[PDB]
């Protein structure tokens, strides 16, 4: 099934590795990260998590306040109120709240393998109430046009979509939530089809649906419509519970190649390939009856069962995706355009 | 609480007041009706829901069959893998399947109180794999480029938004899937502000979140943007477990007027008011703390349930139309001074 050749250096960085970000607190997890060149050198944009020193019988995380200030939060674990049976998200009072914060930090690498923090490049902290609970999983479409970034925005109202612009890493253009709740998974195409901009997404239905690869349409960036359901999930395959887009999709002459991940009812999480037609992005060629890749190596089975990619660099033939394993430390792999299209009997000359 | 004055010939429209619109089936329920005027008279775009004659031991609800006609599908009551404990939603073998389907009717009056079919004007049934569960609760709004429809989409993949345009009401102009699911109760504002469109919508989140009234911009109507949460539910009130909005907003001196609907954990839906800022709609000016209209008639209580999504303004009287029970269609009139002394 598995047809990923695994960095020998795997994880390439863990929590222990970096300093935290925000003061007080300590860094948990590391998962998730957008990739990019810039500046000659390889580029992660890590998703980190980030709470206090947790004390015993009590559950403490960070909140953005009305002021953007942090401050800290705490209950009882045996609190009657408190519903603590997820480790991501508590429910108390009928209200949820995340147990970490996430942020978005650059790091970067001459060789692709050792990242490093880089001088006069802070990180990417949420901003305004509807990111007052942080952000996450962030999608970096390299475009003539520069840098945009998509990510999921977190606050007590909503799991929603964001997107940023950048040239230079430094400074930042917000065009708010481009899509409201309950989505993720949002993925920007690089370039533009008969002149419009496309995005993969993945709303999330309470009833009459469930979590499916979506389309969408937009003539500027900033506003998307004419949505389409591309992928759902399916019922006996690993890909039952639930599927997402990752990073944006490569230009094939078959089609837009697209690695996506899919979970089953256990939460455990493999990467599939879509190919989609080149002029109608909504119309699937071909899908991966089994994974291409799944968590088989040591480090994506701890603490559980989890490969994700919302990020990877193309070089000819060869795709380097960086991933999450076990959504707490960072990964990379390598796998053929070509292998993958032979598995999926697409023809190619 | 109630600042309403009833028509005293409601309800005006009741299912078996009209003839099915699906040959030889029967109208459930008649709700939620979009509002507009047009060649001098007064229209309802009517939510019509229809469903088969039910015989014993059998449950049979309509389909879209390949071809794109409404036909019926039909299950043994004792089927093992047949779950029809809810009467909206059955399940088999894991497939979910509405027990009716819902399209768009209209229905034209001279008086604003006695309403009849027009012919010429024939329904709007849901068309494509988005609408293939039927179309609901569409607002209009009344603009200077004609009139846009924004209504439910249902499928077994999505309840998602909808929109369309027309300047005859029998052309008409498909937009697509403007919101993704899950979300529905859409009220596009009839004027643009700082040269962009404006919408409310409804989100629902499954965690993180609830059921709440959002806004949304636009620079061409069929691609929205700039989300924004206006108006959450409140703990300990009439409206603590959803709301959602009516139709476009009044334009007042003070603020733009919505006459949204909220509802508590008993199922009770009542009106409330919100004021928005003129340049700024999803700035909160003032809202109604009591209910400005409850459900206390009769036949409001048939179940606790009045809806508003289209109404007309002249000068201080607004007459909304409203599904009341989902079951039939009612007027009555709100006066603009008393909701906004009420509100300060
Ligand atoms: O909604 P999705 O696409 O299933 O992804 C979610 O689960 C992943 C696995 O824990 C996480 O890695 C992601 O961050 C996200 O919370
Ligand atoms: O999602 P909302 O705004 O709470 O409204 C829903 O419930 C109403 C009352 O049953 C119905 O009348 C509506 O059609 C809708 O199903």
């Amino acid at each position: 099934m598995d047809i990923a050749k695994r960095c020998e250096s795997n994880p390439l960085l863990s929590p222990k590795d970096l300093k935290a970000g925000i003061n007080d607190m300590e860094i948990t997890c590391l998962l998730n990260p957008g990739v990019f060149k810039f500046k000659g050198k390889t580029w992660l944009l890590l998703r980190v998590a980030e709470r206090p020193v947790q004390q015993e019988g009590i559950i403490s995380f960070p909140i953005y306040d009305e002021q953007g200030q942090i401050k800290v939060m705490s209950f009882a674990e045996n609190d009657p109120d408190l519903d603590a049976s997820d480790p991501r998200v508590i429910g108390y009072k009928g209200k949820n709240y995340l147990t970490t914060m996430s942020y978005l930090r650059l790091v970067s690498s001459e060789d692709g393998i050792h990242f490093h923090d880089e001088p006069g490049y802070p990180p990417i902290f949420g901003k305004g109430e509807l990111e007052a609970f942080g952000i996450e999983d962030c999608r970096v479409a390299s475009t003539k046009d520069g840098f945009y970034l998509t990510f999921t925005e977190v606050s007590s109202v909503a799991v929603g979509v964001g997107m940023m612009h950048t040239n230079d890493w430094k400074t930042f253009e917000h065009y708010g939530m481009i899509l409201p709740p309950h989505n993720k998974d949002c993925a920007l195409f690089e370039e533009k089809i008969n002149d419009k901009y496309y995005t993969f997404h993945r709303p999330s239905s309470p009833e009459l649906g469930g979590n499916y690869i979506w389309l969408a349409e937009s003539p500027d960036l900033r506003h998307w419509g004419n949505h389409k359901c591309v992928a759902t999930t399916r019922d006996g395959f690993w890909d039952c519970a639930r599927v997402g887009a990752g990073a944006a999709p490569i230009k094939t002459e078959a089609g837009w190649l697209e690695i996506y991940h899919g979970a089953d009812f256990n939460h455990r999480y493999c990467l599939g390939a879509l190919l989609l037609d080149l002029n109608d992005p909504s119309k699937v060629l071909a899908r991966s009856k089994e994974p291409i890749m799944e968590p088989i190596a040591s480090y994506e089975q701890t603490g559980g069962n989890v490969i994700f990619t919302n990020g990877q660099l193309v070089d000819g033939d060869t795709i380097t995706i960086y991933y999450g394993a076990s959504d707490e430390v960072i990964c990379k792999a390598e796998l053929s355009v070509k292998e993958i299209l032979n598995i999926l009997n697409v023809g190619i000359l």
